[PDB]
C-alpha cells in the first residue's frame, strides 16, 4: 500500500477518524485519534508528536517530545467504533534528526529483516502464530498491608459445578467444562460457538485469512483463532490486531479476555507457539526428505540456535513473571529443552506435514502472549540465526512424553528455566547474536532488564503470596 | 453425496463456517470451526490436523498429530448458529499411512460393516434407536473433602408440587407430572409440548425422516423422539446428531437436557433401545411364520448372541457406572437375560408387527445413552454374528412379569451385571467375538477397559455416597 | 467379653461427652474424602495359665509358632472375616491406599502400610502381640472380636502358614510384585458373598451358628449393599451428565 | 532435675494428666496426654512410642514405630488446660537399639553442645532471643484453581482508620496504629497491655525469668517479650514453650497469633534475633576492650563464621520462602553480610553494653521464628565454631545506614540471600561445617532440603500470585 491507498480508503469509507497506534516497550499499543480532516499529507510529511515520557521505556521527561510516521501497510477499518475509524500503525522517530528511534519495537522487526537478507542466508522469515486466550465473566484482584487477593470467574468453570444460580440469578444448567477438558466437545459444552464466530468475521471483516478456530483445553473458556502466517514484521503487526480484535469482541459481548500465560491453577495456560521457516528467491529452505522428520541442516542449526540461546531468549520470548507459571509439567507447555517431531511435551515440535516443502517448519512452544511480538519473533530470528552462522548443533531429540522420563535421563537434559530473574540475568550476561547487526542495541537490551527487575520481578518478590499463609500462619 | 455435493451445498447454503466433527471414545462429538474460505479440494485429498493426546482414548502427547478425512454423506446445515454453518462428520486416519485409525469409533462401524458383507451372513445391519431423555430447568453438583451433593430440577417435576412459587417467584399452577406418570397425558399436565415440535422440527430441517415424539414416563420432563431406522453406521452417525440437536434445542429455549441412564431415583431411567435386523439382497432375514413370535433361526441366534455374550457386551452397549443405576426392577428396563414378545420387562423384546416380513424384528432394551453408538451398536452386531455362526440357541422365551417371579424360577435365569466393573472384568476376560475380523482391536478393549477403570470405577469407588451417611453416622 | 463390654461402654462415653459439649462424634469408617478414616486396630494375644504365648526370640519378629499360625488364620479367613470386622458400605471407602489402613493381605513388623502391623516391644514376652489393622467400629465388637478369634484358632489348628512378610511401603510396590500378594477386598457385597459361601471356621463348637450368619448375611444386603446400589451417586452427575 | 523430682511435682501439684511432647524436623512441637495413673518409673526406663510416619521430617510408613524418653529438666506444669497438666519434653529415639535419633532436633541441639566441649574452645554456648510476634483479631486464606486470597485483620491495623463500626458493631474509637509507629506509644494507642501483661504473667508462672515486653514497630499488634538467656538446648526448649504461651495465652482471650516473619506488606517483619556469647570456666570469651566495638579475636571470629556461611547458613535460621519478604530494605532487617555496632540495618549488631565483660556478645539479626530453634540455634553455633577454628576473618565493620546506600555502593558489599531455594541450593553444595563432629548428619541434611523443595519452595512457585493479576491480565 501507499499513502495515496489510504486516502482513497479512507475517503471511500467516509471515515470520520483515524486512530494513529504504535507500540510501547513492554507490547502494549497505545493511540490517540485525530479526525479524518485532519488526515492530509502532512501526516506523512511532517509525522505527528506525542509525549516519550509517558510510555514505558521510551524518554525521560526531559527529552521526552517525540515523533511518529505512518506505515500505509497497517491501514484497517475499525470493527468497533460507532463513527466510522481507520487504524494506522505508525513508526516512533527522533524529533531532531527524524532517525528511527532505537526503542521502537517495530523498528526491531524492521531491523531483523534488513539484517536477514544482509546475511545472504535467506530473504524472508514467516511466523505462524497460535496465541492461545481465556473468555472469562470477571476478574478482580487487589493488594493490601493485610491482605492481597485475585478471582477470575466463567461460567464454564469447573469450579462452578456446584453453584445454586449463575451470576445473574438464572439457573445452573450443567455442561461445565471439566479441567483439562475444553479441546474439544461440541455445543452445549462449548458454551462460546457464537462468540467465537463473532471473532471469526470481525478478523475476516479486518483482512486477516483465517484458518480456524476452537475451543481450547482449559475449563472456563480457553479459546484459540488460528489465521495465515506471514513475514516477521507483518505476522508481528498481525498478532497486535488481533489481540485488540479478540479482546474487544469479548468486551462488546459482555465478556472479558486474558492473554495471561497462567491465569489457572492447575489447568492448562496459554501459549504463543510460532510456526517458523526460512525463504530465498521464492523457496523454502527447511526441508530435507533424508534429514530427522524432514529437517535440512538450515533447520537443524537454526533450532540449535533457538536451544541453546534459550536461556537468555526466554527474556522476550516468555517475558513476565507469570510466564514461568506456565512452563510447569503435564501441560502441553514445555519444561525443557528439546525437539521432537509430533510432540507436544518438547520445546520444539515439529509438526507433521508429510512431503511437501513448502510445509516443512519447526514449532516453538515456549513463547507466550505476555510481551512484545515484534521483540519476541525478532529474538527468536536472531536466535536462530546465530545457530545457522556457527552450525550450532542441537542434542538429539527425544520421541518420549518428556514429563514421564525416568531421573536418570531427564537429569541429561537442559530444564527451562524457573524463573524471570534467571533469564534476565542471563540476557545481561550474553545478549551479543541479539545485538548482530544493530538489531537488538544495549540501550534497549538494559532498557528491558531495568524494566523487569524493577516494576516486575521485584514487586512481585517483595509481596507475601497466599499460600505462604497456608504454608506458614501457625509456624 | 459425494465431494461436490458437498460444495455446492455449501456454496447454495451461503456458509460462512465449517465444523469439522470426529468422535472421541467414550462418545462425544469433537469439533473446529474453519472458516468457508479454507473449505477446498485439499480438504479432501490432504485432510485437516488436530492434537490427538487432548482427545479421550487417543494418542499420548509425544505421538499427539493425527489426521482427519472428510465424509461427505454427514454433511448438514447447523441449526443453531447465526453464522450459517455446515456440520461434517470426519473419519481419523494416521499421519504418516494415512491408515484408519484404531481407536475411531466411526472406523469401528465402517469395521463393521464390511465385515458383516464378508460373512455371507447379510449385507446390511439396520438400527431403530429410542434414545430417551429428560428435559431438566437445571442441574449441580459438586464433591469436596467434608461433602458432596446434586440436585436436579425441573417445573413440572412431582417434588415441586408443594413449592410456593416457581423459580422466577411466579405462582405453583399444578399440573405436576406424577412419579412413573407421564406416559403419556395431554396438556397442561404435559408441558413440554412446545418445545418437543421444536426439536420435532430441527430435526426435520436437518434431513431426519421422523416417526413420533412423545413425553416418557418419568417426571420432571421425560421424553422421547423416534426417526427412521437406517444401516449401522448411517444410523450411529444419527444417534449422534439427533443428541446434539436435542441438547441444543433445549440450550436455546432456556432448559437443560440429560441423557445419563437414571438421573432420578424412584423413577424411570432412559433407555437406548435398539430395534434390529439383517437384510441380504433387499430382502429380509429375521421372519419366520412358524417361530416363537414369527422369528426365523437367523433371528433366534442372534438374539442367542446377544444374551449369551450380555456378560461381556454391556461394556459397550452399558458403559458407564450410571448404567446399573437403571438396570434394577420395576422401570421396564431389564434385569435378567431373556427374550420375550411384547413384553417390556425382558432384556429381547420381540414388538408385534404382524405378518409383514419386513417389518419384524428383535428390540435390544438393554443399552442406554450413556456411551457411544459407534461403539455399541457395532458390539451388538459382532455378539449376534457370533450367536448365527455358531448356532447359539437362547434358553426358552419367558412370557411373564419378570419382575414379579418367584424366588425359584427367578433364581434359574441369568440376571444382568450388577455393577460396571464386573462387565468391564468380563470384557477383559472375554472379547474374542469382538475382535473377529479385526472389528475391535486388542488395543481398542484395552484402552476402553483401563479408561474405565481409572476414570469412572475407581473414582465413584473411593468416594463416601449420601446415603452411607443416612446408614452409618451413628454407629 | 470384658473387652467387648468395654468397647460398647468407650462408644457412649465418647458420643455423650461430646454431646453434652456440643459436639457431635462419629465412628464411621471414611467420613471424610482424602483425609484418613477411623480404624478399630485390634491388638491380640494369647495366654494360658497365666503365661503369655506369642512369644518366641528366634522366629520373625519375636513371633512364636502358635503367634505366627493365629496370623495365617487372620490372613486365609479375611475374605470372610471382613464380614464382621468391615462389615459396611462404608468399610471399603477406608480400605484404600495412602492412609495407613490396609489395601491387602500382609503381615510386617514395624508396618502401618499392612494388614497385620507386629508392632515394637522388645524383649519382653508379655508386651508380644500382634495387630490386626483391617477393623473398623462400624460393626458389633462382640461379634468382631469372636470371628476374629475363631479365625486365627482355625490357623493355629491347621497350622496355617502366613505368607512371607512384606517389609515395605505397601502402597508403592511396583505393579509386579503387588499383583502377586492377595488384595482386601473391594466393597462389602464381595466378603458377604465369601461368608456365606465359607463360613465353617465361624461354626466351629457352636459359636456362630447358621442362623445368625444367615440373618447377618441377608440383614447386609437388604439394608444395605441393595440400598447403596439403587442409588445415584453425586459424582455420577459429575462424570455422566454431560453424556 | 532428676526423675524423682518430676514425680514429687506430679504429685504436689496434684496433676490429673502428663502431656508428652517432642519436636517435629521442621519446628512444631507434638504432643499426646497419659493419665497421672500411667506416669511412672516404666515411662522413663522403657519410654512411650509413637507413629513416626505421621510426623514430617522422620519416619517412612513400613519402618513407622518410634520410642520416646523424657527429659525431667523440662517439666513444666501447663496454664492452659482445666484438668490439671504436666508438659514433659522428650527425646526420640530408636525403638531397636535406643540410640538418640539422627533427625530429633532436641538431639542436634544435644550433640551441638558437646560438640563444643570436645573442641576446647568453650564450655558454654548462650543464646538470648527476640521472637517478634503479631497478636491479630482473624485470618482466612485460601487456594482455588481460579483464585486466591490472604486476610489478617487486628482492631488496631491502620487499614482500618475508616470502617464504621469494629467487627462487632461496636464504635470505631481510633487510636489505630500507624505503619511504623507501634513501638511503643502508651495505651490507648497501644491496645495490647493487659494481654502482653497475662502473656508475662503465665511466663513467670512456667518458671521463665523475665526482662521486659513491649509492643512492636508493626501496626496491628505487633509485640515482643524477652527472657533471660541461657544455655543452647535449654534455650531452645525456652523458645517452643515461649510460643506455646504466647500463641494460647492470645487464644484464650480471643485474639489469634503468628510468628511468621512477614504477615504484612509495608510494616515490620517478625524477627528472632539471636544474642550470643561464649564462655569457659565461668568465664566469659567474647570481650577485648582493645577490639572494636570491644570484641575479642575469638568473638570476631565467630562473626567472620556467620557471615562467611551465611549463604547456606540461612536455610536454617531461615528457613521459609515467607523468610525472603521479611530480609528487603527498611524495617529493620538485613539485606546484606555486614556486623557493626549500634546498628540496626545489619546482619550482625553488637548492642552497646560498657565496659562489663559479662555483657559483651554479638546480636545475629538475620533469623526469624518459622523455623526449628534446635537446629537454627545448633547451625549458628556451628558456624561460628568454624569461624573460630579456621580464623575467619570478617570483612571490615560498616557503620553506616545500610537501606540509603546508593545502588553501586550497596552492591560492593555482600547481599542476604534472595529466595529460600538458593539457600537450600546452597545448603546442598556446601553444608561441611555442619557435619563437623557429627552434629548434623547427611539423612538430616538431605530430608531438610528435599522437605524444602517438594513442601515449600515448588508449591508456591507453580502458583499464580495475585500481584501478577495486578501487573498482567491485560497484557
Ligand atoms: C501446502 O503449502 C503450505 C505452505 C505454508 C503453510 C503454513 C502453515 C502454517 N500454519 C501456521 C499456523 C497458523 C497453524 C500457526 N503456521 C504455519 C507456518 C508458519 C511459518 N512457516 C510455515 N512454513 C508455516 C501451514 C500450512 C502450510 C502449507
Ligand atoms: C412395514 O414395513 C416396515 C419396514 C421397516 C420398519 C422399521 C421400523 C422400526 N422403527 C424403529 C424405531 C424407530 C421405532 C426404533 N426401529 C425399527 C426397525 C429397526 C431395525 N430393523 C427393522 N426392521 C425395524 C418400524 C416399522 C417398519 C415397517
Ligand atoms: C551484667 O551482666 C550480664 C550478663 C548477661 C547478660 C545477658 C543479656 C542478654 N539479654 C538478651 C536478650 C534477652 C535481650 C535477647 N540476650 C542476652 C545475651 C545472650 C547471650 N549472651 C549474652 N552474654 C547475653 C543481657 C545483659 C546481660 C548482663
Ligand atoms: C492443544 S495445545 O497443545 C495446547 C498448548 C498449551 N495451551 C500451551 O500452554 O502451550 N495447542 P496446539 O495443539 O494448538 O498446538
Ligand atoms: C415406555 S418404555 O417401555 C420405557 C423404557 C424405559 N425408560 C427404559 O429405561 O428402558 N419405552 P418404549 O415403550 O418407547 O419402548
Ligand atoms: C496413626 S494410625 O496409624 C492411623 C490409622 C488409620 N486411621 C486407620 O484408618 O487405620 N493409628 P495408630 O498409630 O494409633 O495405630
Ligand atoms: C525494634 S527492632 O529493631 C525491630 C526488628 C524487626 N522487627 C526485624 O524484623 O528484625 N527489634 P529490637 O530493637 O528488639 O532488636
Ligand atoms: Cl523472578
Ligand atoms: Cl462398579
Ligand atoms: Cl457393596
Ligand atoms: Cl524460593
Ligand atoms: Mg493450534
Ligand atoms: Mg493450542
Ligand atoms: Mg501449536
Ligand atoms: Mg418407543
Ligand atoms: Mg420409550
Ligand atoms: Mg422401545
Ligand atoms: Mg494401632
Ligand atoms: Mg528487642
Ligand atoms: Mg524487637
Ligand atoms: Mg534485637
Amino acid at each position: 500500500k501507499t499513502p495515496d491507498d489510504v486516502f482513497k480508503l479512507a475517503k471511500d469509507e467516509k471515515v470520520e477518524y483515524v486512530d494513529v497506534r504504535f507500540c510501547d516497550l513492554p507490547g502494549i499499543m497505545q493511540h490517540f485519534t485525530i479526525p479524518a480532516s485532519a488526515f492530509d499529507k502532512s501526516v506523512f510529511d511532517d509525522g505527528l508528536a506525542f509525549d516519550g515520557s509517558s510510555i514505558r521505556g521510551f524518554q525521560s521527561i526531559h527529552e521526552s517530545d517525540m515523533l511518529l510516521l505512518p506505515d500505509p501497510e497497517t491501514a484497517r477499518i475499525d470493527p468497533f467504533r460507532a463513527a466510522k475509524t481507520l487504524n494506522i500503525n505508525f513508526f516512533v522517530h527522533d524529533p531532531f534528526t527524524l532517525e528511527p528511534y532505537s526503542r521502537d519495537p517495530r523498528n526491531i522487526a524492521r531491523k531483523a529483516e534488513n539484517y536477514l537478507i544482509s546475511t545472504g542466508i535467506a530473504d524472508t522469515a514467516y511466523f505462524g502464530a497460535e496465541a492461545e486466550f481465556y473468555i472469562f465473566d470477571s476478574v478482580s484482584f487487589d493488594s493490601r498491608a493485610n491482605g492481597s487477593f485475585y478471582e477470575v470467574d466463567a461460567i464454564s468453570g469447573w469450579w462452578n459445578t456446584g453453584a445454586a444460580t449463575e451470576a445473574d440469578g438464572s439457573p445452573n444448567r450443567g455442561y461445565k467444562v471439566r479441567h483439562k477438558g475444553g479441546y474439544f466437545p461440541v455445543a452445549p459444552n462449548d458454551q462460546y460457538v457464537d462468540l467465537r464466530d463473532k471473532m471469526l468475521t470481525n478478523l475476516i471483516n479486518s483482512g486477516f485469512i483465517l484458518e480456524k478456530g476452537h475451543h481450547e483445553v482449559g475449563s472456563g473458556g480457553q479459546a484459540e483463532i488460528n489465521y495465515q502466517f506471514n513475514s516477521l514484521l507483518h505476522a508481528a503487526d498481525d498478532m497486535q490486531l488481533y489481540k485488540y480484535i479478540i479482546k474487544n469482541t469479548a468486551w462488546q459481548n459482555g465478556k472479558t479476555v486474558t492473554f495471561m500465560p497462567k491465569p489457572l491453577f492447575g489447568d492448562n495456560g496459554s501459549g504463543m507457539h510460532c510456526h517458523q521457516s526460512l525463504w530465498k528467491d521464492g523457496a523454502p529452505l527447511m526441508y530435507d526428505e533424508t534429514g530427522y522428520a524432514g529437517l535440512s541442516d538450515t533447520a537443524r542449526h537454526y533450532i540449535g540456535g533457538l536451544l541453546h540461546h534459550a536461556p537468555s531468549l526466554l527474556a522476550f520470548t516468555n517475558p513476565t513473571v507469570n510466564s514461568y507459571k506456565r512452563l510447569v509439567p503435564g501441560y502441553e507447555a514445555p519444561i525443557n529443552l528439546v525437539y521432537s517431531q509430533r510432540n507436544r511435551s518438547a520445546c520444539v515440535r515439529i509438526p507433521i506435514t508429510g512431503s511437501n516443502p513448502k510445509a516443512k517448519r519447526l514449532e516453538f512452544r515456549s513463547p507466550d502472549s505476555s510481551g512484545n511480538p515484534y521483540l519476541a519473533f525478532s529474538a527468536m530470528l536472531m536466535a536462530g540465526l546465530d545457530g545457522i552462522k556457527n552450525k550450532i548443533e542441537p542434542q538429539a531429540p527425544v520421541d518420549k512424553d518428556l514429563y514421564e522420563l525416568p531421573p536418570e535421563e531427564a537429569a541429561s537434559i537442559p530444564q527451562t528455566p524457573t524463573q524471570l530473574s534467571d533469564v534476565i540475568d542471563r540476557l545481561e550476561a550474553d545478549h551479543e547474536y541479539l545485538t548482530e547487526g544493530g538489531v537488538f542495541t544495549n540501550d534497549l537490551i538494559e532498557t528491558w532488564i531495568s524494566f523487569k527487575r524493577e516494576n516486575e520481578i521485584e514487586p512481585v518478590n517483595i509481596r507475601p503470596h497466599p499460600y505462604e499463609f497456608a504454608l506458614y500462619y501457625d509456624v
